């Protein structure tokens, strides 16, 4: 028979045709997800700017502090949700959006701090004009392994403890975190 | 006239499964290049305000607090109507209209209590270097059903209780609430 | 005759037209009307900023005093501009319209009082760290039918009196204004 | 024929007196419409700022001190180019321009005076913990035509008089003026 | 010969057209120029405000502090920038824009200075509770030929002399400026 | 026909002596009309901003402290990569993009230095009332090649040294760092 030839070089066109334009539209979308995440370095481009994390949600937002308010905020993609410590400082383009996630805050207010609260996350600190307020504790100084922290009959270490009432922290009243232990010898 | 079908057989069956190792490629090219569209879509759509709760209105408005100033704006359809208690922090959208209910603000001033006033919804506290100022308490500090407390003579305090005087409690002097109180030891 | 007929069948005609044009422009009237005052209604809507006023005009301004300046401000339609009382909170809309009259601020600073002025609309307070300041009196604590005070030896009354160099007012000093007196037991 | 004659006499007569019954309450629809189309053509056009004086010069302008900085300012052909005080009220519209004399800012801090200045146009002032400013004094303060005094062998001193060091006269240490005196009383 | 005439009569209109288009350049010229400098006095217009000087630069800018920053701005046409004295009150337009310089501010900050520095131009001076900070001093105090200083045994003098640690000066904290002596009598 | 020579021969020699003074005339007219109209494009371009230095990214970025916050921008393809020093003045133009290095913010608050830290590099210095903040300390003040000091047996301090708890050293708290030294006297 000679109808199944014709039959079968025009499966093959059919075929051939089908393959022609898939393999372009792969090009379109693989150029197209190469633009899109090129897009999502631009968003993470300077000038920006600088606000302390106050909590994580569940659905890719967080409850920052910049600027002096509460915000609630979308951040990036590049951004891993999981990994965002209470009370670290993150970074924020134009529109809010947020796109790093960074140290801590380093520099500023010491006060002494005069019992941690049953919640076992808030302090009472107490600033510099027998001033006192309640704060947030970063993740960093209730942090699961932290050593008993032993007396204090070998003098000055000041290697990472668990928290003392005694110890000065650095703190952000404006916010509303502590940060970091530190060294006094008064 | 038979090696013709079999070049043809093998073209074919040789296509038809280049076919749909792209057909199964080009898929799970859409399915990342949508999963990440929608994550850039969203942000697109601006962020959100948070501001204290200042008092019920028959309305169906209400007078917030929010970046520094004393505002009166409407609820959303969505959120229970007049269920929620006076000072408690919402979330506010870009238009500033209410969408939220949420925890009590946790962290700042720490007074004590002078006493509670006239009209039982307002106190007189002491802050920080003495200077007096005049308060609203929040629901859950004047609730129906919290214990007398009794005198003291067994102790622990931690435990819901009626406001006594004396009471280191904490307060957002800038907006007008008391918030919670403080399991107070000397 | 046959022409007087025609005269009043043509006068009739003549009045019957004026009489179809105008029951319109009646509804036009009340059509617009209907939709000038849903449009001041439309004025009072949320999201509203809150201010003090400071003084009333003949002209309908009002001096109010909202985010920090003194401001010279026209107001509603809706609003009744004698029944406006020196130093009660207004609501105003988006362009600073003034659209309510409302209670009296309620929280803040406390102090007390060393005299009232000549002028009998001005007080000498002094605040926290020996601060003093002049305030003006809210009207309802130099009110006219105010009960005399009577002295104090059947102890603690707190029932509305007129103002003594002795009690705590609470004060806006940001603003300028007394608001209320004070049960301070000292 | 005449019955005919009734008839119309009797619709004429009858629309003639529907007509002057619309007449007048389309007249009256049109004077409501009108009264409240131009209260809310005023609501329109942009509200008033204030702010205190700081200095005639010898050109148009003025040196006022108006949203909390020191702008020089042009003033509108209608007001006295020369004839207002150092350091009064004074009302500015939208593109700030001044257009009214005012009274004399009435209430604010109280600071005692330490001694009167050099060229008799600044005061040296002590505010209320004990920061010395040095403040301009506005005219009726040092005006040319205030009684020397008297010693004080008589008691009360209400009456306008020269600046004795001592007084406590009123001030707004932001702005930079004196405005007022005040009547002590020990 | 008769080709040199018309030679010539050819020379003095080719010179006449030279002459017609040149003398209308001019007024074009001569007019741009009166509109471009009637745009410098447009500069200088109302409403302006006002900053300190901080310091000149080479090339007709300046470090001037205005509104709480430093900022490095660009000054008109119309200004002298070695006439330009370190800590002086300029004038600024809308855009930043110097238009004018003036006097020293005169009303502020008073404190007592404990001691000129190596430098020659800061001061230590010493605010109201015991607080110490660190001033530019205005080139006045300074000022080459300052009298000496003398003793102080003919009393009360005040005219001006070279600084003394001892003196009162009219301070600028939030610039950075002195500015002024002040005869205090303690 | 000889006096035709002349005429002609004299308007030419004259006409072509105005030419040339207009010639001249115009010329100083376009360079007066230019060297004007450059400083006038000047005014147009935007001022620039100037911040602190608050540290090197191994990224091409730096954290600055701008207008009051804490910003993260980029350089200009041209000022020095890196080897610019922690907490030296740069300046700023309008879309915020550094370019240039300063001296050192050299006036502001003095305060005591408690103790160097951990890490040599952040200070805990008290203030001016008895707070305690905790300051970066700028390259210049702990460079490489400072003397040990030797101690205080014989005397003047003025010359560089390695800082020396008990130094009041001056600093910027709102930003964080501390900027040079102060030669103390008692």
């Amino acid at each position: 028979s000679a109808r199944d030839i014709h039959q079968l070089e025009a499966r093959i066109d059919s075929l051939a045709a089908r393959n022609s334009k898939l393999m372009e539209t792969l090009k379109e979308a693989r150029q197209q997800l190469l633009a899109l995440r090129e897009e999502v370095d631009r968003l993470g481009q300077p000038p920006s700017g600088y606000g302390v994390l106050l909590a994580t949600h569940d659905d890719d937002t967080v409850d920052v502090f910049t600027s002096g308010r509460k915000m609630r905020l979308t951040c990036s993609p590049n951004i891993d949700a999981a990994s965002l410590k209470k009370g670290q400082t993150v970074r924020l383009n134009e529109a809010l959006t947020v796109v790093e996630a960074g140290t801590f805050e380093a520099v500023g207010e010491i006060s002494t701090l005069r019992e941690i609260l049953a919640d076992g996350h808030r302090a009472l600190v107490v600033g510099h004009a027998d001033e006192e307020r309640v704060v947030w504790l970063a993740d960093p100084l209730i942090a699961e392994d932290l050593p008993d922290g032993l007396p204090e009959a070998l003098n000055d270490d000041t290697r990472p403890r668990k928290l003392r009432p005694g110890d000065s922290l650095l703190v952000d009243t404006k916010a509303g975190y502590a940060f970091e232990r530190i060294p006094l010898v008064p």
